[PDB]
């Protein structure tokens, strides 16, 4: 497979290799704030990242992933809409060429500069590969980024990007604390959806925080210096690596807050 974000291999083409691209629970979606309903039965969200063990950062030619040790329950997401325990495996971002675009989810059609995805898998399925074959296999925590003040907790990420410029490059990335990427409030919207990249599997409970984080123009500018291409190939800047909003179909977005 040779999918990407360009004219010739972008989201409009994905359905030919990945027919589930036109499925019934695809992501992302527009979150219409006047149609999402407060759900008083949602339990409180529990983000337990105190023992998180980051290992490595990888440019995979689509984004960069910060990878965690998920061999035990070190960093987990529980509560909210979730049953059981979901283990953090990696985070990555989607971003734009310009500050007015970049997020995958939109809020009343508003696009943010970027979107962070913290990816967790359901431990009742034993491993990540098994979990993605299940409708409740993954829980992705989605956080919007807007351009304003710098995010101190992001700077370690920004500063390693020079060392993973091109596809297939990785760097050691130990002792990074993903708690520094969270906003103050954990108010969220939730709905059932999919991976937003091939293979687009319909295995995700999406939990999208209402409060964006602010990052600086300098910080996001450094995301935009990454490359989709490998070393010694023609330079294609890693920008606009976001899939646009997909049909909501027969789904309801629930709000954790009134
Ligand atoms: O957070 C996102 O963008 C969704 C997302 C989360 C995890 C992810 O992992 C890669 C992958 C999953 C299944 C099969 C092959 C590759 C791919 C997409
Ligand atoms: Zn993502």
């Amino acid at each position: 497979h040779h999918w990407g974000y360009g004219k010739h291999n972008g989201p409009e083409h994905w359905h030919k290799d990945f027919p589930i691209a036109k499925g019934e629970r695809q992501s992302p979606v527009d979150i219409d704030t006047h149609t999402a309903k407060y759900d008083p039965s949602l339990k409180p969200l529990s983000v337990s990242y105190d023992q998180a063990t980051s290992l490595r950062i990888l440019n995979n030619g689509h984004a960069f992933n910060v990878e965690f040790d998920d061999s035990q329950d070190k960093a987990v997401l529980k509560g909210g809409p979730l049953d059981g325990t979901y283990r953090l495996i990696q985070f990555h971002f989607h971003w734009g060429s310009l500050d007015g675009q970049g997020s995958e989810h939109t809020v009343d059609k508003k696009k943010y500069a970027a979107e962070l995805h913290l990816v967790h898998w359901n431990t009742k399925y034993g491993d990540f590969g098994k979990a993605v074959q299940q409708p409740d296999g993954l829980a992705v925590l989605g956080i919007f980024l807007k351009v304003g003040s710098a995010k101190p907790g992001l700077q370690k990420v920004v500063d390693v990007l020079d060392s993973i410029k091109t596809k297939g490059k990785s760097a050691d990335f130990t002792n990074f604390d993903p708690r520094g990427l969270l906003p103050e409030s954990l108010d969220y919207w939730t709905y059932p959806g999919s991976l937003t990249t091939p293979p687009l599997l319909e295995c995700v409970t999406w939990i999208v925080l209402k409060e964006p984080i602010s990052v600086s123009s300098e910080q996001v500018l450094k995301f935009r210096k990454l490359n989709f291409n490998g070393e010694g190939e023609p330079e294609e800047l890693m920008v606009d690596n976001w899939r646009p909003a997909q049909p909501l179909k027969n789904r309801q977005i629930k709000a954790s807050f009134k």
